[PDB]
Formats: structure tokens, sequence, C-alpha cells
């Protein structure tokens, strides 16, 4: 297991436009394209992220080429965070994998909120960071994949996965 099968579990594949868990547009391998309502700006977003006239539908190909540019742009903007480096350093490599994934899923702005669980993991508390990172609008609307996350933040197994 990597984190690239752990992402392609949790986010699935679909070729065509789709609406994600929060309602945004999104295709391939869960990547969001825009925030705004409209299917138009969309398509547009998609055409320029793709550099074709895609009309809403891509190939497995493009979706892996999107995918791959995703999770090097998430593991990018941990390293350039002054609060999630640390803490990426101090993990071992299935534990990195979780935080790769919270970061590709809610963005960096996003896990760097998570304030009091980073300092836990930084400890190696590993079950208080797990009570803590479930305490969250995350948990509460996306509980399945947050267990399996959390799983690895817990136990530094891929468990969850298999
Ligand atoms: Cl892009
Ligand atoms: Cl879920």
């Amino acid at each position: 297991m990597n984190i690239f099968e752990m992402l392609r579990i949790d986010e699935g594949l679909r070729l065509k436009i789709y609406k994600d868990t929060e309602g945004y547009y999104t295709i391939g391998i869960g990547h969001l394209l825009t925030k705004s309502p409209s299917l138009n700006a969309a398509k547009s977003e998609l055409d320029k992220a793709i550099g074709r006239n895609t009309n809403g539908v891509i190939t497995k190909d493009e979706a892996e080429k999107l995918f791959n540019q995703d999770v090097d742009a998430a593991v990018r903007g941990i390293l350039r965070n002054a609060k999630l480096k640390p803490v990426y350093d101090s993990l071992d490599a299935v534990r990195r994998a979780a935080a790769i994934n919270m970061v590709f899923q809610m963005g960096e702005t996003g896990v760097a909120g998570f304030t009091n669980s980073l300092r836990m993991l930084q400890q190696k508390r590993w079950d208080e960071a797990a009570v803590n990172l479930a305490k969250s609008r995350w948990y509460n609307q996306t509980p399945n994949r947050a267990k399996r996350v959390i799983t690895t933040f817990r136990t530094g197994t891929w468990d969850a996965y298999k």
C-alpha cells in the first residue's frame, strides 16, 4: 500500500464531471474543478487543466496525470507550510501518508487548523490525537473515510485499507 493506492480507495475514479460530497464539481480521482455552482465554469476549468476541449469527459490516463500532480502538490504544500512541515518530518512513512491524504482532501490551510491534533501527532500521543481528530466537521461529514485516516495515524499500519 502507498499514498496513491490509499487515495484511489478514498476518492474513487470517475471519468465524467461529478459532484463530490460537498456538492462541488470534481473529476477523476478527487480532482476538484471549482466551487462555483456553474457546470459551464467546471467544464472550462476542466478544459484548462487537461489542455483540450473535453466536453466534461476525460480518459483514464488524463485522470491519472491530474492525480499525480495533485499528490505532488499536496506533498509540496505540507513541506512549505511552517505548521505542517515539522509534524510531517517527525512521522514515519505510513503516518506521513495519512497527513497527505488529509491535505489532499481539505487543503493545507484546513489541515493547519487542526492545531491540537498536530501537536499530539508530533508528540506521538496516538490514541489522544485520534480522539481529537474525530472532534471535527471532517469526521462528522465523512465518517468512514475519516475513520480510515484516523486509524492510520493511530496504528501506523495500513490495516484500515486492507
Ligand atoms: Cl490542474
Ligand atoms: Cl466517508
